């Protein structure tokens, strides 16, 4: 807990133990995790992990992680129901 965030901006909130699909969007050149919302149709949720390990920088990478969530300034072409956030990861595990 002796860490401190890599995300630029003030921690919003930790996000605990989510169920995420790695992915690399290629506009911005950077690897992200999705967590989709049971609740809609459109609802998902891109966390940007800027401490994530290489070893889970793989295309459909299935993952359970918590950490710290914060705004970015990154500009990124999402559609409407689509968030973004900077997370520092605090925890991360390959579900297999
Ligand atoms: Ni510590």
């Amino acid at each position: 807990k002796d860490q401190s965030s890599c995300c630029d901006k003030e921690i919003i909130k930790d996000v605990s133990e989510l169920t995420g699909i790695i992915s690399y969007n290629t506009e911005v050149k950077r690897w992200y995790i999705s967590v989709s919302d049971a609740n809609s149709y459109d609802n998902v949720t891109l966390y940007f992990p800027c401490n994530l390990d290489s070893k889970y920088m793989k295309e459909k990478e299935k993952v359970i992680f918590s950490g710290q969530i914060s705004k970015s300034t990154l500009k990124i072409t999402l559609p409407a129901g689509t968030t973004s956030y900077c997370i520092n990861l605090m925890s991360i595990n390959k579900i297999n």
